[PDB]
């Protein structure tokens, strides 16, 4: 089957799904590849072709550092790139049900990975399933990370800043201008995407220059209010200005130090992203969103708190154990391969290694707030409590906070609490309900009666899948037939949120209400 784009014919394979056919196009470019005088700057548009282009495997991933503290664990290298790396990597994946649908609902993936890794052709956002089973079309694209996506001189257009949420926009463009002809409806386009991918979503709904590309969104784990998701115009400055003393990049004229940073391999710029930062933690963010006075016109908490964002319905989430993902990349006495007792000295040195520039009394305060045990001599006390400090303030009070403010102005919200353990997840079982570990569910994987999943999570995926389709068509998440729970909306009063579980789904009101004061009103001051 060869579908007609803008730019030319697309040609595309068929994949067996269920006693069934979905259609997939994997890897149709989306723009210019951002490559020589190209490198930093925004995305381009692209010339036609008058070909067929073959659209029947992931295209290239984008350059990136990798995860190398696990080789050969199944736990983090599901993450890692399972294409080339490359700089041309500006491409983008359609998956449409057969037969080819009429005015279809589209679903739009933004992947996470800290703005310095990540990309879509990873199993776990295969969009085959939700085709097949929902009948939406999903649409995913890989984006620039890293300094080749963010690296930021503002006002200067050689290296403007967001050049990756750049990206990502020039594929919501994409599905505005072609997703017709694949059978969907660019009037019901819902974006959804995880971490930083979350984050990213977030952002869209701030920059006036997405408003029209799409109709709702999806927040799993992140927002832009998360401490490590916006970089400053200082730290922005002192990052670029770092990178290129690495390189011996060091100029005066602006421009020539890009010019500088052009010639240099993909593989240099890699090797010295890590040591821009001075004091790295395991959630830095080298480089990532900035207030370039172009995506993104004021700072962000200022765009939120004041209603400037795009009024619509939004449904947001969390994990359960956000933070212990973070404990085994640098904190002391952890290891997925024990049970992490940690004592508390332990945790006192683990609070520096994830608050480096907080002061002493900062710190004092995080664990004053954190230590007063239920129990005090559960042997647990202190490797949990580093994971649930880690996770409130970096996703779960952010992510709260955002659905409150956003809900403020007048549009329904639906929060979520996933507590849910996969029974396939390979990290041990102390680091509980991890961050990313929803992703299965919500993409259909437990569907797969092959794999090793269990029949609730087939049904609990069979659910969720159903609720995230209902809320791209009709902006409400409910499962309205095998006797499901409701779920409410968010008002900033009650704060009710729905709990996603194989035994029993509830409604429960403001969610780590005690932990989250102190993140979002005390913390701050520090
Ligand atoms: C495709 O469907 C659209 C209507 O879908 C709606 O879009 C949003 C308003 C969303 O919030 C939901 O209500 C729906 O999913 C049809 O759009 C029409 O397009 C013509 C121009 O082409 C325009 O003049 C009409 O006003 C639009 N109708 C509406 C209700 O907005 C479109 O006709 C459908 N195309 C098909 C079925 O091929
Ligand atoms: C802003 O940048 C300076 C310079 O960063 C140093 O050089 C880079 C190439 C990279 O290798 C960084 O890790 C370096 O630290 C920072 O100042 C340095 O601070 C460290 C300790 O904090 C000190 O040992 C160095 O001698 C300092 N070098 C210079 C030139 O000042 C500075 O901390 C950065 N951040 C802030 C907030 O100023
Ligand atoms: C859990 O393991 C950590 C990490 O040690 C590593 O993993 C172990 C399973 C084993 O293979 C070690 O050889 C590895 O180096 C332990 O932390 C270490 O503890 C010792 C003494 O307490 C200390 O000297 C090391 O510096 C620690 N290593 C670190 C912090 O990376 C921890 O004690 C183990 N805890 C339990 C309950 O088993
Ligand atoms: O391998 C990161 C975990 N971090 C540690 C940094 C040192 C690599 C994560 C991938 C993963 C791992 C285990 C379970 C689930 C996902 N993906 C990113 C990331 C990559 C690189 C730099 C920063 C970040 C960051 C920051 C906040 C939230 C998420 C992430
Ligand atoms: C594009 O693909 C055309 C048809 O390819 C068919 O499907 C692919 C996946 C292969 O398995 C191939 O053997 C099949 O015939 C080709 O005829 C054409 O040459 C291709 N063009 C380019 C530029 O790759
Ligand atoms: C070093 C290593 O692979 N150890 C063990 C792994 C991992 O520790 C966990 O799966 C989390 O990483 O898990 C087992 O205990 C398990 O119950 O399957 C078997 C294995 O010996
Ligand atoms: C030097 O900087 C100026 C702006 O200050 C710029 O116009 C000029 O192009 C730069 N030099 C070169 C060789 O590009
Ligand atoms: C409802 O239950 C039936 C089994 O009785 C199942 O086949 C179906 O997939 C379920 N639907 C949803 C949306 O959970």
């Amino acid at each position: 089957i060869i579908i007609a784009t803008k730019n030319g014919k697309v040609r595309g394979m068929q994949l067996t799904v269920f006693g069934g056919t979905v259609t997939a196009f994997l890897g149709i470019p989306y723009a210019q590849p951002p490559l020589g005088r190209l490198r930093f700057k925004k995305p381009q548009s692209l010339t036609k072709w008058s070909d067929i282009w073959n659209a029947t495997k992931y295209a290239n991933s984008c350059c990136q550092n990798i995860d190398q503290s696990f080789p050969g664990f199944h736990g983090s290298e599901m993450w890692n790139p399972n294409t080339d790396l490359s700089e041309d990597c500006l491409y983008l994946n359609v998956w449409i049900p057969a037969p080819k649908p009429k005015n279809a609902t589209v679903l739009i993936w933004i992947y996470g990975g800290g703005f310095q890794t990540g990309t879509s052709s990873l199993h776990v956002y295969d969009g085959k399933f939700l085709a097949r089973v929902e009948r939406v079309i999903v649409v995913s694209m890989n984006y620039r990370v890293g300094a080749l996506g963010f690296l930021a001189l503002p006002g200067n257009p050689e290296a403007p800043g967001n050049m990756g949420l750049f990206d990502q926009q020039l594929a919501l463009q994409w599905v505005q201008k072609n997703i017709a002809a694949f059978g969907g409806n660019p009037k019901s386009v819902t974006l959804f995407g995880e971490s930083a991918g979350a984050a990213s979503v977030s952002l869209h709904l701030l920059s006036p220059g997405s408003h029209s590309l799409f109709t709702r969104a999806i927040l799993q784990s992140g927002s832009f209010n998360a401490p490590w998701a916006v970089t400053s115009l200082y730290e922005a400055r002192n990052r670029t200005l770092n990178l290129a003393k690495l390189t011996g990049c060091s100029r005066e004229n602006e421009t020539e130090i890009i010019k500088c940073l052009r010639n240099k391999d993909p593989q240099e710029i890699l090797l010295n992203e890590a040591f821009v930062v001075p004091y790295g933690t395991p959630l830095s963010v080298n480089f990532g969103p900035t207030v370039d006075g172009d995506f993104l016109t004021d700072m962000p908490d200022i765009l939120l708190e004041l209603g400037q964002f795009k009024k619509t319905q939004i449904l947001v989430g969390v994990n359960k154990d956000e933070g212990t993902a973070f404990l085994v990349y640098g904190a002391p006495g952890f290891s997925k391969d024990n049970n992490s007792i940690i004592t508390r000295k332990e945790f006192q040195e683990g609070l520096k290694i994830f608050f480096p520039g907080v002061s002493e009394f900062g710190k004092e305060s995080i664990l004053f707030h954190y230590t007063d045990w239920v129990d005090d001599q559960r042997p647990e006390n202190y490797r949990e409590a580093l994971g649930d400090v880690v996770g409130d303030y970096n996703f779960i009070c952010p992510a709260l906070e955002f659905t409150k403010k956003f809900s403020e102005w007048g549009n329904n919200a639906f929060f979520y609490y996933f507590e849910h353990r996969s029974s396939k997840l390979p990290w041990p079982e102390w680091m509980g309900v991890m961050h990313g570990y929803e992703i299965e569910f919500v993409f259909g994987l437990p569907l797969e009666r092959r794999d090793q999943y269990t029949k609730a999570e087939e049904i609990l995926s069979r659910s969720i899948v159903k609720r995230w389709a209902n809320f791209a068509k009709y902006g409400n998440p409910q499962e309205t037939q095998n006797q499901s729970t409701s779920w409410p909306v968010f008002k900033s009063t009650e704060q009710k949120y729905l709990t996603l579980n194989t035994e029993s789904t509830r409604i429960m009101t403001k969610l780590r209400a005690q932990q989250c004061r102190f993140w979002t009103s005390f913390f701050p001051k520090v």
